[PDB]
């Protein structure tokens, strides 16, 4: 399985910004930095997972455009996989922790409009989260030393669908704790139940709400 | 003149790195540049800075001087890339310029000036401290500028953009003939 390959491999960070002079800047839970910097520890992990089960890899030249990686068998090209890397942080080590994962407006609704393929070829959508708990240049020789951002890092690769809430911010996803999404309990009973709320979220406001609308 | 002390003050950035000690090759970038830069010389007038808590919300960041609220100054941070040629893009021209109290973190009637710190780059494994020299760089050569909103505005987005001219933008060289002209125009 490309997949329990793929998420033992994530299961085994960053001082700072390094210049050509050797000069490292640190960066310190300033931002959105954050993201950037965690999609560029995993593009090599899903590379060598990919390559070794002769999958290809792909990426939204056109920038902005879901998903991050898009992997398929060139044989049967048809079934390709999603899958977004997103990352949150905690600033309580046990304490619940949520995510973000994309619009509902668009390909989820329309099919095609911000995606790199049409929704249709797609055949699952994985996320990859990091959980990091919160926390003058310097030299190649103080690493040691560097105001780092956070301690600590956290990953867990599951089906989109599986830890969606059904709150908005841009789709929130369920409030629960590290292992609730490592174990996947989310809310819903099935993606086609995801699909669904969040492409009639325009009648209802939560789950509960929902479920009894669908009568 | 704090906005001489910050341009006198006012990028070189090839990479990651990790606490083992490896480098992964690369406008968040130019964000955390000018933060460090910003405070140290605000600190240095009385001005407490505050960014803002919500996406989407003018400015990157807002300075006062606690006993002058009605006197605070915005900056954003805009950056861009040329291999040198003919251009940015001014926050929203329906918001806060019309509203006041909408998407921005003071009252727009605060804020007695805007200002625009441009970057103006020219784009193109792992490794370790002595591969540094061979890290394919993300941009070659970056510019710096600071100016404010009015003086380098005009047609239209395509936000609201700016004037597509030379880095004029030093120069202020712009279209407007005031400030009030610009809003007028954009309101």
């Amino acid at each position: 399985s490309l997949r329990s390959d793929l998420i033992n491999a994530l299961y085994d960070d960053v001082c700072g910004i390094i210049s050509a002079e050797g000069k490292i800047y640190p960066l310190g839970s300033d931002t959105k930095v954050l993201s950037t910097i965690f999609e560029l520890f995993s593009r090599p992990i899903i590379n060598k997972i990919a390559e070794k089960h002769g999958y290809i890899v792909e990426e939204p030249k056109q920038q902005n455009h879901y998903p991050d990686f898009t992997l398929y068998k060139p044989s049967e090209p048809n079934k390709k996989i999603a899958i977004d890397i997103k990352a949150t942080y905690t600033n309580k080590e046990n304490e619940k922790i949520k995510f973000t994962l994309g619009g509902y407006t668009s390909f989820i609704r329309n099919n095609t409009k911000n995606i790199v393929y049409p929704f249709d070829q797609y055949i699952a959508h994985w996320i990859i989260g990091y959980v990091y708990t919160r926390v003058k240049t310097y030299n190649i020789n103080e690493l040691n030393e560097i105001p780092k951002p956070y301690k600590g890092v956290k990953v867990f690769l599951q089906d989109k669908w599986v830890i969606a809430g059904d709150l908005a911010g841009n789709i929130g996803s369920i409030h629960a704790h590290y292992k609730d999404f490592v174990e996947g309990k989310g809310i819903f009973d099935s993606e086609d139940e995801f699909l669904d709320y969040w492409r009639n979220y325009e009648k209802y406001n939560n789950i509960s709400e929902y479920r009894n609308w669908i009568y």
